[PDB]
C-alpha cells in the first residue's frame, strides 16, 4: 500500500490536510456510520464544488487533531490512489498482487480505512482497467466482515448511477447528503486557501474583496456551489489583476475588481452587474406607447409589473413576470410583445403553440425520455433559456397547446427553474414569461332589436375563465386585456403605415406625398371596429400600393420620381403624375 | 442468490453472457436443483422473459414478518447486538424500535429498519 495510498492522517499531521471549516455534523455522521456493523461504509454524496474530498481530508484531520471520540481517534484514514493502481497496466502481474497485498495490509490492520475519491470510477464500472471489478468483490466480503471501511465520493447523479444499481452496496454504503456551506463558511475557506492565490498572483486581497466574491457570485454566477464560485472569482480577479495593469501593477485587489470579474464570468453587462438600467425602464412607457397606439392600460400595467420585478418586490426564485394577453384580433396584443423585447435590447425567445397540438410536444420541449431519439436534447424551451437567461419568453397562441403543457408552465411559475431529462436546469429568473391568447376574440354581429339601437355586448374575461383553471390562472401577475381601437387611433396607425410605405418607396427612388385629406379618407374607408387595425393595412394597399406598382414596373416611376396624393371632392384619390 | 443480476452478463461483461443457456437445458433434464432469487417485479421481467426458466421455476411469495414477529428476530440477533456494540437493549427498547418505526420509516420494510 506504501506506494498506492496516501495516509491522510499523515498528510494533517506534515500540513498536507488543513483543518475543516464547518461541517462538524457531516464529519459526526461519517464516525457513526463507520461504527455501524452493517452499512458501515459512509459515502458522501454531493455536487461540485462542496467539499466532498474536503470533508473526507477533514476527518484524517479530526482523527490526527484529537477531535473525535476514542473510538475514531488515532483511526488511520489513507486515500486510494487510483491512477497509481491502474498504472500497473502491464499488467497484473503487479496490479492484482499489490491490490491484493493491500487489501492483506487492511484486512490486518482493522484500524485502516480507505478513502476513494472519484468513487463511481470503481462502483458501477471497474472499467479502467476492469482490475477494479473483481477488486471490488474483494472488498465487499471485507466490508461485510467489518475488516476494511471505505468512506467513498460522489454526486448525486453518479450516485444513483453507480450505487443504486448494486443491491451489495445498497445494504453496504451510507449515503451522507453534502451542500455547499454558508457565507460566512465559504469566506472562511477563501482566507484560509488565500495565501495560496496571494503568493501565486503576486496579488493582495482586501477583506472586503473576498466577501463581494462570495456575495457577488451568489448573485450573479448560477452555475456552481459556492467554493468553488467565490474561489474562482478571486482566482479570476488575481488572474486580472496580474494580467491587466502591465503599466500599472497595482497590488491589492478590491471590491471594484472583483465587481469587474463577476461581470464577466456571470455574462452580463459591466455596467449592470451593479447600476441598473433606470432609464431603460423609465422610458419603456413612452417608447412602447410611441409603437402601439391606443392600448394605454395595458402598456402601462406591464410596464409597471416589470418595475416593481426590478425593484426588488417579489420573490427571488421567481420569473421577472408572468403576463397572459388577450382580447379582439387586430389589436396588438403580440406587437406589443415583440416592441418590449426590442426596447429592453433582450433578444426573443418564439415557440408558436400551435406547433404543439399532440401528445409528442413534451419531447421536444423538454427532450425526449431516455431511450429515445432526442433525449439528447435539453428541451427546446430549456436549451432556449440555458443559452439566454436574459430573455423575453412568448409562447404565441397558448389555447391551442397540448395540455400538457400546463404542466410544465405551472412547475417553472413557482421554481423559476426548468430541468431537463439529463440533469441540466433552465434558469428562469431572468426572463419575461408573455403567453398570449385569442379565447377572449369570440364575439358576433347581431344587434338588438327595435328601432333603437342598443350596446348587447357580453362581459369579456369569461371565455379566458373556462379555459384556464385557477391553478394557472392563480399564478399569474397579470391578465392584461386589451381593447377594441378607435377612431383617433386609426388616424396614429393609417401614419405608421404610410411611413412604412415610404419606406419601401425610398429604396426605389420614390417620395411619396399623401396629403391630410387623403389621410382623413383613408382613415374612414378602413374603419372597422371589430377588426382591429388589419383592415388599414388592406386599404392603404389597396388605394396606394396598387397604382405605384404598375408605375413602377412599366411607367413613370421606373427611375424614381415625385408621388403625390390630394383628395377630390368626389372622394377620388388625386394620384400624382410623376 | 439475486438471480435476477445474471441475467445481463453472468457476472461482469467479458463472463459468461449465455450462463443462462447453459442453465435452462440442466434445468430441463433436473440435473442440477436450482434455487432463485428474484424481487417482485425483477420476476415479471426476469423469468417471464423466457419460457425455458419460467417453465422451470415455482414461485414463492415471501412477505415480511409482523411486529411482535421483528421484535422475535431482534431478540434472535439481540445477544450479538449486544456483544456487538456493548451493550443492553431493554425489552421496551426493542418494542420501540419495531412499534415506533412503522410510523416513521415508511418506505423500506420493518424487519430491516427496525433493525437498523
Ligand atoms: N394598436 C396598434 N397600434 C399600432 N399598430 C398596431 C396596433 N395593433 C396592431 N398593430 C399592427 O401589428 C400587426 C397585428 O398585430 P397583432 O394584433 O398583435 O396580431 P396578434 O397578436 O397575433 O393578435 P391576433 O388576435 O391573432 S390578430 C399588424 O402589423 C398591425 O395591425
Ligand atoms: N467549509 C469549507 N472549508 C474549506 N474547504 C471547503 C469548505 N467547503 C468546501 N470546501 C472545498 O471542499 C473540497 C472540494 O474539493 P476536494 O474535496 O478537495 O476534491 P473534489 O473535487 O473531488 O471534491 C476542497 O478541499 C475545498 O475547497
Amino acid at each position: 500500500m506504501e506506494n498506492f495510498t496516501t495516509n491522510l492522517n499523515q498528510l494533517a499531521r506534515v500540513g498536507g490536510i488543513d483543518p475543516l471549516i464547518g461541517r462538524e455534523k457531516e464529519l459526526e455522521r461519517a464516525i457513526q456510520v463507520l461504527c455501524r456493523r452493517r452499512k458501515n461504509n459512509p459515502l458522501l454524496v454531493g455536487e461540485s464544488g462542496v467539499g466532498k474530498t474536503a470533508i473526507a481530508e477533514g476527518l484524517a484531520w479530526r482523527i490526527v487533531q484529537g477531535d473525535v471520540p476514542e473510538v475514531m481517534a488515532d483511526c488511520t484514514i489513507y486515500s486510494l490512489d487510483i491512477g497509481s493502481l491502474l498504472a500497473g497496466t502491464k499488467y497484473r502481474g503487479d496490479f492484482e498482487k499489490r491490490f491484493k497485498a493491500l487489501l492483506k495490509q487492511l484486512e490486518q490492520d482493522t484500524n485502516s480505512i480507505l478513502f476513494i475519491d472519484e468513487i463511481h470510477t470503481i462502483i458501477g464500472a471497474g472499467a479502467a482497467s476492469g482490475g477494479q471489478v473483481d477488486a471490488a468483490n474483494l472488498i465487499k466480503p471485507l466490508l461485510s466482515s467489518g475488516k476494511i471501511r471505505v468512506i467513498g465520493s460522489t454526486t448525486y447523479q453518479e450516485f444513483s448511477n453507480i450505487f443504486e444499481k448494486d443491491r451489495a452496496l445498497a445494504r453496504r454504503f451510507q449515503k451522507i447528503d453534502i451542500t455547499e456551506p454558508s457565507i460566512e463558511e465559504t469566506v472562511q475557506i477563501i482566507n484560509g486557501l488565500k495565501p495560496k492565490y496571494e503568493a501565486h498572483h503576486d496579488v493582495r486581497y482586501t477583506a472586503k474583496a473576498v466577501r463581494a466574491a462570495v456575495e457577488l457570485a451568489v448573485k450573479y454566477i448560477n452555475d456552481r456551489h459556492l467554493p468553488d464560485k467565490a474561489i474562482d472569482v478571486i482566482d479570476e480577479a488575481g488572474a486580472r489583476a496580474r494580467l491587466m495593469p502591465v503599466s500599472k501593477r497595482k497590488k491589492t485587489v478590491n471590491v471594484a475588481d472583483i465587481e469587474s470579474v463577476v461581470a464577466r464570468i456571470a455574462r452580463i453587462p459591466e455596467k449592470s452587474v451593479s447600476q441598473s438600467d433606470r432609464d431603460t425602464l423609465k422610458n419603456l412607457g413612452d417608447r412602447l406607447k410611441m409603437l402601439v397606439f391606443g392600448q394605454d392600460k395595458a402598456i402601462e400595467a406591464l410596464t409597471e409589473a416589470i418595475k416593481m420585478a426590478r425593484a426588488g418586490l417579489g420573490h427571488e426564485h421567481k420569473p421577472v413576470g408572468s403576463f397572459l394577453f388577450a382580447g379582439p384580433t387586430g389589436v396588438g396584443k403580440t406587437e406589443v410583445t415583440v416592441q418590449l423585447s426590442k426596447a429592453l435590447g433582450i433578444e426573443l425567445l418564439r415557440f408558436d403553440m400551435s406547433e404543439y397540438m399532440e401528445r409528442h410536444t413534451v419531447s421536444r420541449l423538454i427532450g425526449a425520455p431516455p431511450g429515445y431519439v432526442g433525449f439528447d436534447q435539453g428541451g427546446l424551451l430549456t436549451d432556449a433559456v440555458i443559452k439566454h437567461p436574459h430573455a423575453v419568453l412568448l409562447l404565441d397562441e397558448i389555447e391551442k397547446a397540448h395540455p400538457d403543457v400546463f404542466n410544465i408552465l405551472l412547475q417553472v411559475m413557482d421554481n423559476g427553474t426548468l430541468t431537463d431529462n439529463n440533469g441540466r436546469k433552465a434558469d428562469f429568473r431572468n426572463v419575461v414569461l408573455v403567453m398570449t391568447t385569442n379565447a377572449g376574440v369570440r364575439e358576433t354581429e347581431r344587434k338588438s332589436i327595435g328601432l333603437i339601437h342598443q350596446d348587447n355586448s357580453t362581459d369579456a374575461m369569461e371565455e379566458i375563465k373556462k379555459i384556464f383553471t385557477p391553478e394557472f390562472r392563480n399564478r399569474l401577475d397579470n391578465i392584461i386585456w386589451f381593447d377594441h381601437l378607435s377612431t383617433d387611433v386609426i388616424h396614429q396607425v393609417v401614419d405608421k403605415f404610410i411611413v412604412e410605405l415610404q419606406v419601401q418607396l425610398d429604396q426605389k427612388g420614390v417620395s411619396l406625398e399623401v396629403s391630410q385629406e387623403a389621410r382623413n379618407w383613408l382613415a374612414e374607408k378602413g374603419y372597422d371596429r371589430a377588426m382591429g387595425a388589419r383592415p388599414m393595412a388592406r386599404v392603404i394597399q389597396d388605394n396606394l400600393k396598387k397604382p405605384l406598382a404598375n408605375e413602377l414596373l412599366f411607367g413613370s416611376l421606373v427611375d424614381g420620381g415625385q408621388v403625390t396624393v390630394a383628395l377630390d371632392k368626389e372622394k377620388n384619390e388625386l394620384t400624382y403624375g410623376f
